[PDB]
């Protein structure tokens, strides 16, 4: 059990919830708002998110990752 499919997502084949409910705040269209609040991820996650502002310990290891734009992303 990991990030990407988490919540029968599979990196976002088609999208988390939309039809019947979307939820803004979830990632409705923006994807990345208060679902876990773009940091706690795990529930949501429109990308391997790994978490690209707290990250817990990432983003400062790689003479690269610290920067990246985003994450993990969807590769």
């Amino acid at each position: 059990l990991e990030d990407r499919r988490i919540p029968g997502t599979a990196e976002e084949n088609l999208q988390k919830s939309s039809g019947g409910v979307p939820g803004q705040n979830t990632g409705g269209q923006e994807a990345r708002p208060n679902y876990h609040c773009q940091l706690c991820f795990l529930r949501s996650l429109g990308i391997d998110y790994l978490d690209a502002s707290l990250r817990k310990k990432n983003k400062q290891r790689l003479k690269a990752i610290q920067q990246g734009r985003q994450p993990q992303y969807l590769l």
